[PDB]
């Protein structure tokens, strides 16, 4: 049993819901909270941006002290730093940004990451400005992630699209 609350479930792992990642995770605490990140951890906007903001700016202080110290990540990558006040940790996750023409296939990569973790609240990979196909990225999570993944989709009209077109 956890503390997650209102969620559909989706397989015997993949739980979604309408709703902010950063609000979930101001509610949740979660061990671990993943961030849509890029490879330089410049938490600008979309999931990153609101994270960040949340935390007053400490994330991206702390992240530029990460890059400082050990370069970028790799596309499909990731790192675990603070969760700051809104989860113990943040799984910083690198999905491809196809509108920077980065590669589709590595969506799998950068998923695989999860499995390294019991639970995650998470965002869609790739989703939003990152330009990929919201409907691959949710059938790439459930085909690919083991581990128990909470999903929030800030956007309804796209969590509507998602939960009736699921197969
Ligand atoms: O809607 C799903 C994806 C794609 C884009 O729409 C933004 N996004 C988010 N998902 C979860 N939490 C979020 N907080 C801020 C943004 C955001
Ligand atoms: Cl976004």
């Amino acid at each position: 049993v956890n503390s997650f609350s209102g969620y559909l479930k989706l397989t015997d792992n993949v739980y979604i819901k309408n709703a902010d990642i950063v609000e979930e995770a101001k509610k949740v605490k979660p061990t671990v909270v993943v961030n849509a990140a890029n490879v330089y951890l410049k938490h600008g906007g979309g999931v990153a941006g609101a994270l960040n903001k949340a935390t007053n700016n400490a994330m991206q202080v702390e992240s530029d002290d990460y890059i400082a110290t050990n370069g970028p990540l790799k596309v499909g990558g990731s790192c675990v730093l603070s969760g700051h006040n809104l989860a113990k940790h943040c799984l910083h996750v690198v999905g491809p940004n196809v509108n920077k023409g980065e590669d589709i296939q590595l969506l799998k990569s950068a998923y695989e990451n999860f499995n390294q973790h019991e639970v995650l609240l998470a965002p869609l990979l790739s989703a939003g400005i990152f330009g990929a196909d919201p409907i691959h990225s949710l059938r790439v999570c459930v085909d690919t992630v083991r581990t128990n993944v909470y999903l929030a989709v800030f956007d309804k009209n796209l969590y509507d699209k998602l939960v009736s077109s699921f197969l």
